[PDB]
């Protein structure tokens, strides 16, 4: 895609912090940018629109090459369209703007690169309030393989690059994507929704899902590929599970693993209310060279240091961090085959962390299951008492996007305080 000119792309300003064992904390002056998807598209030479809706003009996008041509990303109103603000630390993701649904940014270096995270060996923590963010929706904050400038270096075709938030990519495979290697996805273009579609190919790298969650129940995942960075794909290579990339992950959701009590309205971790999450990526021998052998999580509220809920059920050791062990016993207990072990578990998952991911914030309803894999029961063929089936108290009902945008459209997500570096460094303790 071109880069576009009828309009000023500012990104909003959301400092974060680099940290140290010796030096402390340090601020670092990032910004945040709209992925693609959301934008405007429009014809290089005007305002005549390349896609409306949910469709695309023939005449200015009969290929996917001559679109990219034709066709241009233009500037947004982060407020006014998409209801994204920043105070300059916090950043509030509201979910209804007008016609729109949703957002998805990325934390940028510069106004050309995005901010690449290499936290093997590292720790990673952040701010949520999810007090106005209930079931149904998911405030998600995640890593992804995607390249520093959208792809711009690799495909001629794209002019845009992270300016204008190019190159996503996910362990989905999302074929939903408008741009991909710098070509327009308009081959067998089909209806999704009322502004959604999809193309003929999909989008795929491995993903690290820090957190997703509402105010009910959260999750973290690492979702391992077996290729590496940001790769186009077509047919069989874009199915789940079975294909190039592991879509399942190996999660770990307190209220599924057996603890009912630990997370939501006023428990342990109360999400009535703001608290910080850490999350650290320890290796075998640690080093950044190391191999990924195990992912830990802390909670802090009111100055509380909250240790992660340990695992109840049977067969399944009663730990509280992701190894490859517990994602193996999970997988029985709860009758899902180990797809993670297959594309190459924690290890392959810590090269992806190696090289360097981008940072990825978003508020969004689901389509296709109803957000009911976080908060509900899920699958909905399978008994709600059999293990691994419950994932949170909401009503198998809820979730239908339908619903819920009229229902809760001022629903919004706030994320602040964001800190990376030495493990054990981004926050402190004292007696
Ligand atoms: O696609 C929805 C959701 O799936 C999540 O994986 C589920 C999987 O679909 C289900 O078969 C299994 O029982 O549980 C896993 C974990 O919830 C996946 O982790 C999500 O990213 C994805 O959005
Ligand atoms: C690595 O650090 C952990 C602290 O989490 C410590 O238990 C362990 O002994 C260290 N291992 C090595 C090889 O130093």
């Amino acid at each position: 895609q071109q880069a576009g000119t009828n309009t000023a792309e500012n990104h909003p300003q959301l400092q974060s912090q680099q940290c140290t064992t010796s030096g402390g904390c340090k601020p670092l002056s990032t910004k945040v940018v709209l992925d693609s998807n959301w934008r405007w598209v429009h014809s290089t030479s005007g305002y005549t629109n390349c896609y409306t809706g949910n469709e695309w003009d023939t005449s200015l996008c009969p290929d996917g090459k001559t679109c990219a041509a034709n066709c241009a990303l233009d500037g947004a109103d982060y407020s006014g369209t998409y209801g994204i603000t920043s105070t300059g630390t916090a950043l509030t993701l509201k979910f209804v703007t007008g016609s729109n649904v949703g957002s998805r940014v990325y934390l940028m270096a510069d106004d050309t690169h995005y901010q690449l995270l290499k936290l093997l060996n590292q720790e990673f923590t952040f701010d949520v309030d999810m007090s106005n963010l209930p079931c149904g929706l998911n405030g998600a904050l995640y890593l992804s393989a995607m390249d520093a400038d959208g792809g711009m270096s690799k495909y001629p075709g794209n002019k845009a690059g992270a300016k204008y938030g190019t190159g996503y990519c996910d362990s989905q495979c999302p074929k939903d994507i408008k741009f991909i290697n710098g070509e327009a996805n308009v081959g067998n273009w089909t209806e999704t929704g009322s502004n959604t579609g999809t193309g003929s190919y999909g989008t795929c790298c491995s993903e690290m899902d820090i957190w997703e969650a509402n105010n009910d129940a959260a999750a973290f995942t690492p979702h391992p590929c077996t290729t590496t960075g940001q790769t186009r794909c077509s047919g069989d290579d874009c199915a789940r599970n079975t294909g190039l990339c592991d879509g399942d992950g190996c999660d770990f959701n307190s209220f599924r693993m057996g603890d009912k009590t630990f997370l939501g309205k006023g428990m342990t971790v109360d999400t009535s209310k703001p608290f910080t999450v850490v999350t650290q990526f320890l290796t075998n021998d640690n080093t950044s060279t190391g191999t990924l052998s195990e992912i830990r999580r802390i909670y802090i509220q009111n100055g509380k240091v909250i240790q992660n809920s340990v695992a109840n059920i049977p067969g399944v050791d009663p730990v509280n961090s992701i190894t490859d062990n517990f994602c193996a016993q999970q997988k029985t207990a709860f009758g899902d085959t180990n797809w993670f072990a297959q594309k190459g578990g924690l290890k392959q998952m810590g090269e992806a962390l190696g090289n360097g991911m981008v940072l990825a914030l978003s508020i969004w309803d689901d389509h296709a299951a109803n957000m009911l894999w976080l908060d509900s029961d899920y699958p909905t063929d399978k008994d709600p008492s059999a293990p691994g089936v419950a994932r949170g108290t909401c009503a198998t009902t809820s979730g239908v996007p339908s619903d819920v945008e009229s229902q809760v459209p001022n629903s919004q997500v706030v994320f602040s305080n964001i800190k990376f570096g030495d493990i054990g460094s981004t926050f402190s303790g004292t007696s």
